[PDB]
């Protein structure tokens, strides 16, 4: 009855990190809206609870991350097996995800990137597969049109 | 130009339930007052033409009825003996075990998926229809967004 109720962005990103989290084997899902030219975060999944507050309070710049740069410029998604290691990191991301194998995958409806959704496991895991990966950007991709549809109200 | 269509939604749904849970075949339709057919995955040769050309109307087959009504999955193991079933489907479907599952968004049905498996094996599982209902639940979603804004 009110347009409140059809527009639940964020009951659409909660169904779409637990589906991920069902297919995929996965240590914790981070969700983002891009806003003020930055990633504003939206929800995570599995995080330590000790990083909760971290997630909740940072925005990720573009401008200061070179490879949400490079994700946001080619509207495409990287991997990185070794973020410790890193020189497309800040300093504080290289050790906070130095054990994590991390995916960013951009939320992009036709041209534009609406958002973004990283995923992680240990990096003595197995790295995230190609299969692996065209699920995640398939299901990613059908949120981020339904989001945009939400959006435009 | 869209990263996705109703065409590539539904063959994903139809992939993922393959992969996640065994079934002889399965066939999904769109609800339009009958249910049209999408697509199938699964089925023996001689049966395409009749998949293709046989829409389901609810008031000749009371097991739909019964699915639209209740937003109900509803399973049969034993469609031979179904008086919920027409004897076209009946004969059709008398070795099978099937489950239909209804295509819903916020109360509305806009399709079903049937999944088959022969009646030696198994019938599904509760973990099993708790997989299904996830995978369908989300495209479901996707789909009626695409049916009313993009399409």
């Amino acid at each position: 009855e009110r347009l409140s109720g059809l527009t639940d962005v964020d009951e659409v990103i909660k169904d779409l990190s637990r589906l991920l989290r069902k297919l995929v084997k996965t240590r914790w899902i981070a969700v983002y809206f891009f806003d003020r030219r930055d990633f504003a975060p939206a929800r995570s999944t599995g995080l330590p609870a000790s990083f909760l507050p971290v997630f909740r309070e940072m925005p990720l710049a573009p401008d200061k991350i070179p490879l949400l740069k490079s994700m946001l410029r080619k509207r495409q998604h990287l991997m990185l097996t070794d973020p410790g290691s890193s020189d497309l990191l800040t300093p504080k991301l290289r050790k906070l995800l130095r054990n994590l194998c991390v995916l960013a995958v951009p939320m992009v409806v036709r041209t534009q990137v609406i958002g973004a959704v990283f995923m992680a496991r240990t990096r003595d895991n197995p790295p995230f597969s190609d299969a692996e990966t065209a699920i995640i950007r398939d299901l990613v991709s059908h949120a981020a049109l339904v989001v945009s549809h939400m959006q435009l109200f």
